[PDB]
């Protein structure tokens, strides 16, 4: 047949015509309206498209619940399935525990990731209803938050395991029992034979095969059939890299290919099990029988451990992983090591090969004919005197791709130390997985001791050669880990020996040896947050200062929550794709549409000739709409393709080819030094004499430090839909967006109408971080000429790819130097010069440079001081604003010229960076004064509540005692100024409605992108009116009730919109005065329809300006910022000196918020913010090649911090008693100054670095502090012979 | 009366806190709001008309 048939939350699916490229999420989106489960990557990394799967499983004969990706599900392997989404569980009428605890937990702040985080734990619960701590984490491996850094979400969920922010003695207890029925048509079902299916879309017929014999027969008369099981391959092949196979056979259902059954040599795995099932029948082995047996079983577990996440297991397939064969594969080594046996067959043949060099003999190929299957993998029980290892190093441990990965396996002579059998497998060291062959055979005979230690290293060196240009570079890092990992099996096979009572003939390990043997474990989570209970005399009904949740927690967790690309689409409405640049610089010699055309409901190719009025955009006006004759970065946007679907917009996007002719590209910052491409002239801050400084000085240091930039990672990508109404130029656009002003005004421009004409709507974002206060308007303009063209809504989403090449990021900084100080740690002189790269427009990048020259100081007086700042202008995307905006740039350089301060005269860092600090009423070097200076306080209550004194005692120790792991300890401070840098961008309106009911309808210019904005204008309305924030509501934000605005940045939108709030409040209340004279006790309800009825008007505007701001560079005078954040973090890690990996242990940070409007919303921004952080400093890297093509597109290769990442230890205390009373409530701003904070963990690691040098002088270590830079500096015997050589 | 357009409404459901746009032929946005609100037992707040 041909009938698709399942069920979603309950409810039965009959689908006619299945499409095989179909995926669940769209099908869950797009067919039946359910928009909970979201699109945050399409590439398996992130979660947000999580749902649970039910069915009957026939060969264990129960009913089976696991978690899937619905993005790279096909519909089409899912006949007789039940799918839960987020909707399926609860709603906010009836919220499911999960769903509750999450949003009453503070899990919830943007809440584009809390459906699928939400459908993680509830697959979890619904498996085993009373889980460990452990497991709770292990079920969040495949799903990402950029907001919460996660701490809450664990916290809230801990409660299901086994003053405060929330209160879990008030969470609903779990009833198993009112779970969803298992929908009884498919258990009637369950006693049907399967029959063949087949599906045949646009472009793919899918066969869904019943028998092995179907199999076979099919791949014996068409060998071009593809397999797909998981699809968690072919999915990315067909979706990134444009591959199409019209034939599809899908065998999952086949009861040969999912066979466990125990042999004599080990356990054979049919091809199809799915990796989850490999991994619960390798564990119960590994818990009952004898360890002497499990080694190479351990080993693949280990692999697993570090295998993508739940969602992907549940559906990949050990068969799938070996055809794949992938250079990175993780599995393949250990296979291969262990000479695992595979089973071939194809319609009348069968054959039997032990996996080794020759079954991978090129590129993503095997000795499979076209016409064979593999049928099953038979994983070796290990022998007596059999030893096995498996190791892993990526840039991130939880869902990331091996750099490199390897299986190594020793058999001994019985009763010797003497190796009959060694076998050292790799991936990611060539194009397959590869055998040391050449090394190996040499050390036959040879006993476990040094010199075969120091043999293998010096063959391996040899053997495992990597060009310059080998494809992801690192080539040093590689070659180091190859070593490495030989190394820790080395030690971890004398331990065994050890243990085999053998210790006499091989040495026994140096005690100080052991730890570098230890397979990886963090320990459970301790955590703290210390905030100020409000005064006792508070109105209960008195909000502000109390730990509100987000308005929006409960229907975040339920997938109630609307965000752009969930509103439902008009019958008319267009679909539009960019098509962008594939050249960093070059004319535009000719555009060829004709394929384009073809592709069914193709509408139109709109570039720069279809502008109506200007193609000049941006906030310099130096940008295109669309490229005109030149394109000048890779992601340039050339034109916009309009059709019916995303998909046939996507087809037709391909069709459009370009023909280009190189002009010289200027890609590096040192590339714009030599061709003086600047935006604009040099910036500068200059104070005191640096002659006279530089002279007095005992000592001077100079050097350069390099920080990479950072993608924002927003998990809603950027989205416009335009709606064009048809008269007078009008047109709506719902946006996610920071800001509305910008879009409003440049859409305006672009069609030539004036602003009254355009309206643009934000309900909310899922995230934007800065990424979303300029950039989101190249993909706004280009929606709103299509509609505008069309005279029809046109809707565009971007992928995740598409916005990281698009939209920029962080700028990349490059500094330069010099500082003159004294013996005793005192600074006197200081030269700075800054380079940034700012890609291909200007945007916000000057005013980037201004805010780093502004914090160049960071905690620090230093009387002689010149800093400038150049902004490159280059061949790549336009970089912008990102959290911080700067201030990181800026601070981590001071930060890290004070390290070699302290290093090199010899005294202790915190010591030093104390007698340095400001104090109050000092001016900084652009002569601003600091006043309510609390930084002094924060540093005192975070070096005793850390007990940092102490901690650097058991820091001293473990160095001491161990000589491949180290610990460091750092306590850095800040300061950060607030307002934006451009004065008059510092105000903020709102208007205000009662209605005659009594209740409130607010709205104000800022925008909420989950950093609980709406929450706490409704607390600050509830004080500032006396009623309840029950009776006050915000719905969203709009050009047309709030104009000119400025954009929801520089942490300043609480300050300003909580003032034009207020205000407008006043107003009203001034209003309702003689009412409530007249009536002192009868409600508010009788106020409000007593002025109603005496027709007093109950509407206000409010606004709000900052006063007394404005600086000059000419004059080095004038305030640029209305007062300042402070803050301190302490972090310890522990670094692994062989692999580069290390553990952040614990985090303390004081927080100086103010008066807090929400203590729950201001500890999760700085959670957030420092998180952020963390990823800036230590993981977050993106590459690009030579000629600007950036590589890094995705979460497979951009690695964001996971719930794995963060402090194990994470103690946050917002600062008690210091009101900040110039702004709202005497609150301060939150929202980005804690990201400079987590600095702490990269001086932590360079402490820890600084020891394993003494172990195996100032040296360089750029930012970001990856896995690769930590090794590399880790310099040893093993750098030493992998760098140029001497064995 | 015999306007040329007779009466004619377009409720669009929000999915959050009982919020809902109308698009109406009237002459009474006011009482629009407060009758659809009552009915459905929410404030005038979450209606727009
Ligand atoms: C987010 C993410 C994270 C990942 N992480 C990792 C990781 O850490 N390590 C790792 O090694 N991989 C990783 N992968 C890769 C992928 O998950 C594995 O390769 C998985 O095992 C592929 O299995 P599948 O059943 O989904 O294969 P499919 O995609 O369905 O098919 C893959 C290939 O195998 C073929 N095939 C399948 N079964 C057979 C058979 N019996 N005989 C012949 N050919 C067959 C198909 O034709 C196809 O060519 C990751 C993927 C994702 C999306
Ligand atoms: O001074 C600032 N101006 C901005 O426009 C902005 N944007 C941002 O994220 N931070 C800041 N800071
Ligand atoms: S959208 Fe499916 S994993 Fe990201
Ligand atoms: S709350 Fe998790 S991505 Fe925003």
């Amino acid at each position: 047949a041909d009938e698709l048939v399942f069920f979603v939350n309950g409810k039965k699916v009959v689908e006619k015509n299945a499409d095989p490229e179909t995926t669940l999420l769209v099908y869950l989106r797009r067919k039946l309206g359910l928009c909970g489960t979201k699109l945050g990557c399409g590439e398996g990394g992130c979660g947000a498209c999580t749902v649970m799967i039910s069915k009957y499983d026939r060969l264990q004969n129960k009913i089976v619940h696991f978690s899937v990706n619905a993005c790279l599900a096909p519909i089409c392997s899912l006949h007789h399935v039940a799918v839960t989404t987020v909707e399926g569980i609860g709603n906010t009428q009836k919220l499911h525990p999960v769903q509750e605890r999450i949003a009453r937990s503070h899990g919830s702040q943007c809440g584009f990731c809390t459906p699928g985080i939400v459908m993680s734990m509830y697959t979890l619960l619904r498996n085993q209803p009373e889980p460990t701590v452990e497991e709770i984490e292990n079920a969040f491996q495949g799903n990402l938050c950029r907001c919460t850094g996660y701490r809450p979400i664990l916290q809230g969920f801990r409660t299901f395991a086994k003053p405060s922010l929330f209160n879990p003695e008030d969470f609903k207890p779990l009833d198993p029992t009112q779970e969803p029925i298992f929908p009884p048509e498919l258990l009637r079902l369950k006693d049907t034979p399967q029959k063949k299916l087949r599906f045949e879309g646009e472009r793919v017929t899918w066969i869904q095969a019943s028998t092995m014999e179907e199999l076979l027969d099919l791949k014996a008369q068409h060998p071009d059939a593809k397999l797909v099981v998981g699809n968690t391959e072919i999915g990315i092949e067909m979706k990134f890299k444009n591959m199409l196979f019209p034939l599809i056979v899908c065998p999952a259902w086949i009861p040969e290919l999912n066979s466990v059954v125990h042999g004599p040599e080990g356990i054979s795995f049919g091809a199809s099990c799915p990796l989850s099932l490999v991994e619960s029948v390798l564990a119960e082995e590994i818990a009952k029988l004898p360890e002497q047996k499990t080694e190479v079983f351990r080993g693949v577990m280990e692999q697993l451990r570090w295998f993508a996440g739940k969602q992907v297991k549940s559906v990949a397939s050990i068969g799938g992983n070996i055809i794949t064969a992938s250079p990175i594969s993780d599995l393949n080594p250990v296979f291969m090591a262990s000479g695992a046996k595979l089973t071939l067959v194809s319609r009348g043949t069968r054959r039997t090969v032990r996996m080794d060099h020759t079954f991978f003999p090129g590129y993503r190929k095997t000795l499979l004919r076209p016409e064979e299957i593999l049928l099953s993998i038979e994983i070796p029980y290990s022998k007596e005197g059999e030893f096995f290892s498996a190791f892993k190093q990526a840039s991130r441990r939880e869902d990331d791709i091996a750099k490199v990965t390897s299986g190594m396996r020793v058999l001994f002579k019985p009763g010797t130390i003497e190796v009959q059998e060694l076998s050292l497998c790799f991936g990611g060291m060539a194009d397959r997985t590869i055998s040391a062959l050449k090394t190996t055979p040499k050390q036959l005979s040879k006993s476990w001791n040094e010199e075969l230690l120091q043999s293998v290293c010096a063959g391996l060196a040899e053997e495992l050669q990597l060009a310059p240009d080998a494809p992801g570079g690192m080539v040093e890092f590689r070659r180091t880990l190859t070593l490495s990992f030989f190394f820790k099996f080395y030690l971890t096979v004398l331990q065994k020996l050890g243990r085999a009572d053998l210790e006499d003939m091989c040495g026994k390990l140096d005690p100080t040896f052991a730890s570098a043997t230890l397979l990886f474990q963090k320990d459970p989570p301790a955590n703290v947050q210390l905030f100020q209970e409000v005064p006792k005399d508070q109105s209960e009904e008195d909000m502000v200062g109390r730990p509100l949740p987000h308005l929006a927690a409960n229907m975040q967790a339920s997938g109630e929550a609307v965000y752009c690309d969930d509103i439902p689409r008009y019958e008319n409405e267009l679909s539009l794709r960019l098509v962008t640049s594939t050249r960093a610089h070059a004319k535009i010699t000719s555009i060829d549409t004709s394929e384009a055309k073809k592709v069914p409901g193709f509408v139109c190719f709109l570039t720069a000739e279809d502008v109506p009025n200007s193609n000049a955009t941006g906030l310099f006006n130096d940008e295109t709409v669309f490229a005109k004759d030149e394109v000048t970065c890779v992601g340039h946007i050339i034109g916009a393709v309009v059709a019916d679907t995303p998909e046939h917009a996507q087809r037709a996007a391909r069709g459009v080819k370009i023909t280009y002719e190189d002009l010289p590209a200027i890609i590096t910052i040192q590339d714009a030094i030599n061709n003086n491409s600047f935006y604009g002239s040099e910036i500068k801050i200059e104070k005191g004499d640096l002659k006279k400084g530089f002279s007095e000085a005992d000592n001077v240091v100079s050097g350069e430090l390099y920080i990479g930039g950072q993608e924002h990672f927003y998990l809603e990508t950027n989205c416009t839909i335009a709606v064009p109404k048809g008269e007078a130029g009008e047109m709506e656009l719902f946006v996610s967006t920071q800001n509305t002003m910008k879009t409003q005004s440049f859409v305006a421009k672009m069609l030539g109408v004036p602003d009254n004409r355009i309206v643009v709507r934000v309900k909310r974002m899922g995230g934007g971080f800065g990424g979303k206060e300029t950039r989101s308007t190249v993909v706004s303009t280009a929606l709103a000429l299509a509609a505008h063209k069309t005279g029809r809504p046109v809707r565009c989403m971007l992928d995740r790819d598409e916005d990281m090449l698009i939209t920029g990021g962080r700028h990349p900084f490059l500094a330069k130097y010099k500082v003159g100080f004294m013996k005793t740690g005192t600074v006197v002189a200081l030269e700075v010069a800054h380079f940034s790269n700012g890609g291909n427009t200007e945007d916000l990048s000057r005013s980037i440079m201004e805010r780093a020259l502004f914090h160049m100081d960071n905690a620090y007086k230093i009387p002689n001081i010149r800093g400038t700042g150049r902004i490159c202008k280059t061949n790549l995307p336009s970089n912008t604003a990102f959290r911080g905006f700067g201030g990181p740039q800026g601070m981590l350089i001071a930060e890290y010229w004070m390290s070699e301060v302290a290093i090199t005269c010899g005294l202790p860092a915190e010591e030093v960076r104390r007698k340095n600090m400001y104090k109050e009423g000092d001016l900084t070097h652009f002569n601003q004064k600091l006043e309510g200076f609390t930084l002094p306080r924060c540093w005192d209550e975070c070096i005793a509540s850390s007990q940092y004194l102490a901690r650097k005692r058991e820091v001293e120790k473990f160095n001491r005692e161990n000589c491949w792991k180290k610990r460091g300890l750092c306590i850095i401070p800040t300061k950060f100024g607030i307002s934006f840098t451009l004065p008059f961008l510092n105000q903020g309106g709102a208007l205000v409605h009662v209605y005659t009911d009594g209740s409130v309808l607010l709205t104000h210019g800022g925008t909420e992108m989950g950093q609980g904005l709406h929450t706490k204008m409704v607390q600050v309305a509830s004080r500032a009116l006396k009623i309840p924030t029950s009776k006050i509501h915000i719905s969203e934000t709009s050009t047309n009730t709030v104009p000119n605005t400025s954009p929801t940045a520089a942490s300043a939108s609480a300050d300003l919109n909580g003032q034009g709030v207020y205000e407008a409040c006043q107003t009203i209340l001034k209003r309702l005065e003689p009412f409530k004279k007249k009536k002192p006790t009868g409600p508010w309800e009788a106020w409000v329809m007593d002025a109603y009825t005496s027709a007093v008007s109950l509407s206000a505007t409010g606004f709000y300006k900052t006063p007394n701001l404005g600086y000059s560079f000419e004059t080095n005078s004038g305030n640029p910022f209305h007062y300042f954040s402070y803050g301190v973090a302490c972090s310890e890690v522990e670094i692994d000196c062989l692999t580069g990996d290390h553990k952040n242990l614990r985090t303390d940070i004081v927080m100086d918020v103010g008066s807090s409007l929400n203590p729950a919303i201001d500890i999760g921004q700085v959670e957030g913010a420092f998180v952020q952080g963390l990823g800036l400093f230590t993981m977050e890297e993106l590459h690009y090649s030579p000629e600007g093509s950036l590589h890094t597109r995705g979460p497979s290769t951009y690695k964001i911090p996971a719930f794995g990442s963060i402090p194990i230890e994470f103690r946050v205390s917002l600062l008690r008693d210091c009101p900040n009373k110039r702004a709202i409530y005497a609150s301060k701003a939150v929202g980005e100054p804690p990201l400079f904070l987590a600095s702490s963990i990269f001086f932590a690691i360079k402490d820890a670095i600084r020891a394993a040098r003494a172990q195996h002088q100032l040296f360089q270590l750029d930012s970001p502090a990856t896995p690769e830079k930590i090794r590399n500096a880790c310099v040893d015997q093993f750098t030493t012979l992998c760098v140029t050589g001497v064995p």
